C-alpha cells in the first residue's frame, strides 16, 4: 500500500469564502497546486493514499472537505450546493490562497465539480481529471428527472431527493453506513439500482457488515467521526440541485474543454460505468485516459497504487 496520511500530522488550512462558509483543505508539499476534490459521501482522507505521492512527485497537494463535509460549512439549504455557487466559491478559494490556477483532480461529485471549473473557469484551472465521473454536455431537450429516470442505477438518486429520508438512514448507525459503503465490487452489499422500491439504502443489507478488505476499523471510524460533526443533510444536498445544474450547464453549450484534460474509468464501478465516458472525445478532442481494473467506485483506495501511477504520468507530461 503506498504511504498514508495521519490526520493529526497534516497542515489544515481553513479559507473563509463568503461569511458563513469556510472550507477546510490539508496542505502537503511543494510545487505546481493540485486541488483534491472528493466525493459523495467522503473525506479528504479519501484521497489519503494520493497526497503523499503527489507530494513526492514534486506536487503542492490541496486536498478539500467539501462543503458540506468534515471541518468545512454545512449551510443546511439546498441551493447552496448548486455547481453554480460550488464553483464560485473554489475560484473564491484559489483568490484568497493567491493562486491563479490549480490542477482540479475529482472523484465523484468532485469529479463533476471539476469539469464544471474547466468549462466555466478554464483560467483558473491549469488542468483538469476526473475519476469515474465523466463530462457530458447539458441536453436542453431532456429534464434531469427524465434522464434519471432512464437509467435503473441511478434509483437511489430519486430517493436522495426528499429531504430528510436519506439523512435519517444514513446517520442511524454511522459505522454500519461506512462499512456498508466502502466496500469492493465484490463485497457488494447494496444495489443502487432497487432502493425507492426497497424503502431505503439498508433495508436488505446486514445491520453488521463485516469490513471491507479495502478498508480498516481505524479508517471507518475516522468517517464516522467526521460525519458525526454536520450529518448527512449537506451532502445529500449535492444530489438536490438537478434542475438549477442543468440549467447552468445549458449557458456553456459548444464550448470545447483545451485546456490539458484526464478521464480515468473504473471498470467495475457499476453506476459510474466507463462507457458513460464514451464520447467525451467530441468536446474535448486532447482527452487523455486511464483506465483501471477490478476496481469499484471507491477508486482511490481501491487501487491506490495505479491511481498514483495514473495521475503522475499525467501530470509530468500531459498536463504540462
Ligand atoms: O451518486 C454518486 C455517488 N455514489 C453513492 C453511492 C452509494 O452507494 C450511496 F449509498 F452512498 F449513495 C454509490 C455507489 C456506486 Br457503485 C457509485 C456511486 C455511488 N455519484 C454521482 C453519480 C451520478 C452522476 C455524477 C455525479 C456523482
Ligand atoms: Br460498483
Amino acid at each position: 500500500l503506498p504511504t498514508s496520511c495521519n490526520p493529526s500530522d497534516m497542515s489544515h488550512g481553513y479559507v473563509t469564502v463568503k461569511p458563513r462558509v469556510r472550507l477546510h483543505f490539508v496542505e502537503l508539499g511543494s510545487g505546481p497546486a493540485v486541488c483534491l476534490c472528493h466525493g459523495f459521501p467522503e473525506s479528504w482522507y479519501s484521497w489519503r493514499y494520493q497526497i503523499p505521492a503527489l507530494a513526492q512527485a514534486g506536487y503542492r497537494v490541496l486536498a478539500m472537505d467539501m462543503k458540506g463535509y468534515g471541518e468545512s460549512s454545512a449551510p443546511p439549504e439546498i441551493e447552496e450546493y448548486c455547481m453554480e455557487v460550488l464553483c464560485k466559491e473554489m475560484v473564491t478559494f484559489l483568490d484568497k490562497l493567491g493562486l491563479s490556477q490549480a490542477v482540479f483532480i475529482g472523484h465523484d461529485w468532485g469529479g463533476m465539480l471539476v469539469w464544471y471549473m474547466a468549462l466555466f473557469y478554464p483560467e483558473r484551472v491549469r488542468a483538469v481529471a476526473s475519476l469515474n465521473t465523466p463530462f457530458i454536455p447539458a441536453n436542453p431537450n431532456m429534464s434531469p428527472l427524465e434522464s434519471i429516470k432512464a437509467n435503473p442505477v441511478f434509483d437511489y438518486q430519486l430517493y436522495f431527493q426528499e429531504p430528510g429520508v436519506a439523512e435519517a438512514e444514513l446517520e442511524q448507525n454511522l459505522s454500519r453506513t461506512f462499512k456498508s459503503l466502502f466496500r469492493a465490487s465484490d463485497e457488494s452489499v447494496l444495489s443502487m439500482h432497487k432502493v425507492c422500491e426497497a424503502g431505503g439504502l439498508f433495508v436488505n443489507s446486514p445491520e453488521e457488515p463485516s469490513l471491507s478488505r479495502m478498508v480498516t476499523e481505524e479508517e471507518i471510524q475516522f468517517y464516522v467521526q467526521q460525519f458525526k460533526k454536520s450529518g448527512f443533510r449537506g451532502p445529500l444536498n449535492w444530489y438536490r440541485n438537478m434542475e438549477r445544474n442543468w440549467k447552468w450547464a445549458c449557458k456553456s453549450l459548444g464550448r470545447k474543454i483545451l485546456i490539458p484534460a484526464l478521464m480515468v474509468t473504473a471498470e467495475k464501478d457499476f453506476v459510474l460505468v466507463p462507457q458513460m465516458s464514451q464520447h467525451m472525445e467530441d468536446w474535448i478532442p486532447h482527452l487523455k485516459r486511464g483506465h483501471i481494473e477490478d476496481c469499484g467506485h471507491w477508486t482511490q483506495m481501491d487501487k491506490p497504487t495505479e491511481v498514483n501511477q495514473i495521475l503522475i504520468k499525467w501530470l509530468d507530461s500531459d498536463a504540462r
